[PDB]
């Protein structure tokens, strides 16, 4: 028993991190097969950042403007192309440590592990959620660009995030691995607002089920509610509205605990309107929204990976 | 910027996990050089657990009673000895993936990463603290015994914890890698109480410094206090007393922020006596005590590892 913010084991990813330098800018790249992926603003000087023309800037670069290092091994760049906001550097050595991988674009509310890196070396791993406004509340310093987020399905690594920038609010934005930003952001140094952030309701419910599985049950009540009536109270408190798809995805946790999804919603309704009144749930005095239903199943049933 | 519960990258440890079976009991082992380490109660049947005589039980076991698997490779046990509460199985193949490692015994309040495993395969990684009463608030299911906790210093892995058991309160107990339990516990199925748990004061202060570094500063005040006066208020709230050694260890964070340790104590004093009053610190409505001063420096300065 117990419940922790658990990351995926990071071994398969650690062997793919490289250091990429262009000019005076050093950041991290992702090295899979004979391609190194990295944020395209590696080619920019500080003065280009206000209004970059990346096509023109890339045309002025030659293959030997890029230094790519895998620890001690110096990779040689054979080609370079741009896909949306990511740069693809073709290299002369394929990565022997290339895992079975795919590139996926996640949806708001889903979670992933971040391997934070500096100079191509790993600093740490942590779990986060893609917020509804397409930012992430990460932990990143100067030099972390090109660090990646990922999930693991048995022996497959799904890459879903590459880090590009920090907003003045302290939150973080980046792209998928085809180079498309999550959210409305562009890689220029201009003021760009993120939407209103909302609380991920299906995840709060998942975490309440985790609490029941762990014996923390004081908040359960006799009442019941309809999906529409719940959503009316939720939207007042800046919670995402719950859909029938969400109810279905919570099915497995409902089955294991014997508590109907709409009964759990009736408990959440009371928590929102009355507060927690000095009690805690799973050691927290706030409602937690960064575990998916699948996270809870995985951690409460001990799924493993190759 | 940002602040997360960050674990160490787990790659170097993943390649050391094996599956150990004896009788109908399968759990995890740690495979370093030609030795596999595992909890000695692998040799017990359910009926032995009430009052085991481990010396006599081990004498009745032969080398071929132990099945050790590294994925597909079947290791052959050449010898077996007991060191306190850990079993050492000598094997015929040395581990090529053996990192540079040492065995250390940590002190209460220090933190480490846990690689939770089932059947020799990794499930997840998370950060925790050794509590003052020598338990840990982990996340472990049946089958997790033999999972290990560790820190990383550049290229060295320091192993500090092997998981053995769960207490009825939902918290966890285990040994160092020389087989000695943390805390007063013995590996028998009898009622055994853990001491009173207290809050790790030096870690709360470290986390308040992390909050200042991240711009969360509302709780700072003009007041000041002496170490003795602080400790009088702390002990009333079940906080560990703060020592001069703790003040020294906070030195680096004091230097970087320009806030004297005793001034931060004066802020903590007010938080304890007046509460937080609906505000949060680093997104928490509780005072967090599972980051050491070194954790904060590492995460706020981006230390990396080989
Ligand atoms: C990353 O490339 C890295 O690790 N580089 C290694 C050190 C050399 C680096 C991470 C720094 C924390 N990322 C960046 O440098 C990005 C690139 C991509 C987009 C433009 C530049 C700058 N940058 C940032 O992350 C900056 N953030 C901003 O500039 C915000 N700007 C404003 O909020 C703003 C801008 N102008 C006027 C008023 N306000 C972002 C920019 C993009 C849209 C959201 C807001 C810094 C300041 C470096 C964090
Ligand atoms: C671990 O060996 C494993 O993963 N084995 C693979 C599945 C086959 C296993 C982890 C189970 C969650 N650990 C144990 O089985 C240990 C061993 C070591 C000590 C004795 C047995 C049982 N055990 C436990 O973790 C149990 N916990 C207890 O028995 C507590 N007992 C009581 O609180 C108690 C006992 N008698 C009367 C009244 N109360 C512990 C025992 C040790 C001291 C602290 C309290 C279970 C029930 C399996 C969690």
């Amino acid at each position: 028993s117990g419940f922790r913010k658990m990351a995926f084991p990071s071994g398969k990813v650690e062997g793919c991190m490289v250091q990429v330098t262009c000019g005076t800018t050093t950041l991290n790249g992702l090295w899979l097969d004979d391609v190194v992926y990295c944020p395209r603003h590696v080619i920019c000087t500080s003065e280009d950042m206000l209004n970059p023309n990346y096509e023109d800037l890339l045309i002025r670069k030659s293959n030997h403007n890029f230094l790519v290092q895998a620890g001690n091994v110096q990779l040689r760049v054979i080609g370079h192309s741009m896909q949306n906001c990511v740069l693809k550097l073709k290299v002369d050595t394929a990565n022997p440590k290339t895992p079975k991988y795919k590139f996926v674009r996640i949806q708001p509310g889903q979670t992933f592990s971040v391997l934070a890196c500096y100079n191509g070396s790993p600093s740490g791993v942590y779990q986060c959620a893609m917020r509804p406004n397409f930012t992430i509340k990460g932990s990143f310093l100067n030099g972390s660009c090109g660090s990646v987020g990922f999930n693991i399905d048995y022996d497959c690594v799904s890459f879903c995030y590459m880090h590009h920038m920090e907003l003045p609010t302290g939150v973080h934005a980046g792209t998928d691995l085809e180079g498309n930003f999550y959210g409305p952001f562009v890689d220029r140094q201009t003021a760009q607002a993120a939407g209103t952030d909302t609380t991920i309701t299906v995840n709060v419910l998942a975490w309440l089920y985790a609490a029941v599985i762990n014996g923390d049950r004081w908040f359960l009540n006799r009442f019941t509610t309809t999906l529409n009536d719940f959503n009316l109270v939720a939207m007042k408190y800046n919670y995402e509205p719950l859909t029938q798809d969400h109810v279905d995805i919570l099915g497995p946790l409902s089955a294991q605990t014997g508590i109907a999804v709409l009964d759990m919603c009736a408990s959440l309704k009371e928590l929102l309107q009355n507060g927690m009144n000095g009690r805690t749930i799973l050691g927290s005095a706030l409602l937690e929204d960064e575990f998916t239903p699948f996270d809870v199943v995985r951690q409460c049933s001990g799924v493993t990976f190759q």
